[PDB]
Protein backbone atom coordinates (compact mmCIF):
# COMPACT_ATOMS: atom_id res chain seq x y z
CA UNK A 1 0.00 0.00 0.00
CA UNK A 2 1.16 3.92 0.83
CA UNK A 3 2.38 5.86 4.02
CA UNK A 4 3.93 2.51 5.57
CA UNK A 5 2.47 -0.92 3.69
CA UNK A 6 1.86 -3.04 7.13
CA UNK A 7 0.71 -6.38 6.38
CA UNK A 8 1.30 -9.36 3.90
CA UNK A 9 0.72 -9.09 0.35
CA UNK A 10 -3.18 -10.12 -0.43
CA UNK A 11 -2.32 -10.84 -3.82
CA UNK A 12 0.56 -13.59 -2.94
CA UNK A 13 -2.36 -15.02 -0.73
CA UNK A 14 -4.93 -15.47 -3.65
CA UNK A 15 -2.12 -17.51 -5.28
CA UNK A 16 -0.87 -19.89 -2.54
CA UNK A 17 -4.43 -20.36 -1.52
CA UNK A 18 -5.39 -21.38 -5.44
CA UNK A 19 -2.98 -24.41 -4.69
CA UNK A 20 -5.43 -25.51 -1.86
CA UNK A 21 -4.53 -23.98 1.33
CA UNK A 22 -6.42 -22.47 4.11
CA UNK A 23 -7.51 -18.63 3.40
CA UNK A 24 -7.66 -18.37 7.54
CA UNK A 25 -4.56 -20.23 7.83
CA UNK A 26 -2.51 -18.68 4.27
CA UNK A 27 -2.39 -15.64 5.95
CA UNK A 28 -0.88 -16.36 9.46
CA UNK A 29 1.76 -18.37 7.56
CA UNK A 30 2.33 -15.84 4.85
CA UNK A 31 2.54 -12.81 8.02
CA UNK A 32 4.83 -14.88 9.88
CA UNK A 33 7.68 -15.54 7.25
CA UNK A 34 7.21 -11.92 5.55
CA UNK A 35 5.56 -12.45 2.72
CA UNK A 36 8.74 -14.38 1.44
CA UNK A 37 7.45 -17.00 -1.14
CA UNK A 38 4.22 -19.02 -1.51
CA UNK A 39 6.48 -22.25 -0.82
CA UNK A 40 7.90 -20.31 2.21
CA UNK A 41 4.37 -20.48 3.65
CA UNK A 42 3.32 -24.26 2.75
CA UNK A 43 6.35 -25.12 3.86
CA UNK A 44 6.06 -23.23 7.55
CA UNK A 45 2.56 -24.62 8.36
CA UNK A 46 4.50 -27.92 7.41
CA UNK A 47 7.17 -27.53 9.49
CA UNK A 48 5.40 -28.02 12.71
CA UNK A 49 3.15 -31.09 11.85
CA UNK A 50 2.68 -33.47 8.20
CA UNK A 51 3.53 -36.63 7.93
CA UNK A 52 2.14 -35.74 4.51
CA UNK A 53 3.70 -33.53 1.49
CA UNK A 54 4.29 -33.25 -2.07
Amino acid sequence: GSSGSSGVNRQMLQELVNAGCDQEMAGRALKQTGSRSIEAALEYISKMSGPSSG
